[PDB]
């Protein structure tokens, strides 16, 4: 079975968590159909999701709301995902005690599942979760120890092998624990392995909506790991996902003809070409800021299930 039971303690003031959850036009406390979007590593709500997901979910008549959690997603996942526990508890009770969307980036869908997997409370809050790129298994590629001895925090997390990834695999993370959409692509820079369209794939959970844009769209279509968020053939699943009775986007609603890897149609010109400027950024943020030659200790919640791990305490316990 998955965790269950009271949810772990918060580690931050509720002050602080409070001041990273803003939404466009409302108050997350008194809000109409709220949607929470969750950045990758080294961004901002806004920074993620302004060129993409906060406009286009508006149109789609939601209220677009993000968490920021500061250095831009750069400290310790489990801190993240505070910042989400925190937001779904008051957007659900905001909204009139309604479950809510969660729309991930990047990593954001690491913290999405790891609040999922280890904080019961949100469960019967979130009604689907719709997972562009998600890093679940982490990443083989580049790595914390690449060009400087010390990385940040969530880098060393999102490491393939990581006491993190190990700890949400063993506690059963790797299974959809809400209805989940998981768009994501063979030619991910950023994610790998993501080339079998199978459970081997980083982004794939079992029984979720597990969508490889090579699958629908043919060996040779190439998106990136933003593509994987902004393009046209992305809002097309993630629109299905949110409309969708089941919670999970439906094969009968996009196919080949969906198949343009340009941002999404409904975009305004400059949100278009800010679309095609979103690795610099967050690549710079990672470089600038937090970093240490460990990765950070489990919270007792998630010790148990990377017993044997190295963080920077030293060896994982029960």
């Amino acid at each position: 079975a998955l965790p269950s039971g009271s949810d772990p303690a918060f580690s931050q003031p509720k002050s602080v968590l409070d001041a990273g959850l803003t939404c466009q036009g409302a108050s997350p406390s008194s809000v109409s159909k709220p949607i929470l979007l969750v950045p990758g590593t080294g961004t901002t709500g806004p920074q993620s999701f302004d060129s993409n997901w906060i406009p286009l979910s508006a149109q789609l008549g939601y209220t677009p709301c993000w968490i920021s959690p500061p250095p831009f997603m750069l400290n310790d996942t489990q801190v993240n995902t505070e910042y989400m526990v925190n937001a779904i508890t008051t957007l659900y009770a905001g909204s009139g005690n309604n479950k809510l969307p969660v729309l991930t980036a990047s990593q954001g869908g690491l913290v999405a599942q790891w609040g999922l997997t280890f904080f019961p409370s949100i469960r019967s809050k979130v009604d689907r979760l719709m997972a562009f790129a998600p890093l679940y298994k982490g990443t083989v590629l580049a790595g914390p120890l690449d060009a400087l001895a010390v990385s940040a925090p969530s880098v060393w997390q999102q490491t393939t092998g990581s006491a993190l990834t190990t700890a949400l695999r063993n506690a059963g993370g790797l299974t959809q624990i809400v209805p989940t959409t998981n768009l994501y692509s063979a030619t991910d820079e950023m994610c790998q392995p993501q080339v079998s369209n199978s459970p081997l794939d980083s982004s794939y959970l079992f029984n979720g909506k597990n969508v490889q844009a090579q699958a629908v769209c043919g060996p040779l279509f190439v998106i990136d790991h933003a593509g994987s968020l902004t393009s046209q053939f992305s809002y097309v699943v993630g629109r299905s996902a949110l409309r969708s009775t089941t919670g999970q986007a439906r094969s009968a609603d996009y196919g080949i003809t969906d198949c343009n890897p340009l941002p999404a149609n409904d975009l305004t010109p400059e949100q278009k070409v800010a679309a095609a400027a979103l690795l610099a950024p967050a690549a710079a943020a990672i470089v600038a800021g937090p970093k240490q030659n460990c990765e950070p200790d489990l919270m007792p919640y998630a010790r148990p299930f990377a017993v044997g791990k190295r963080t920077c305490s030293g060896i994982v316990t029960p």
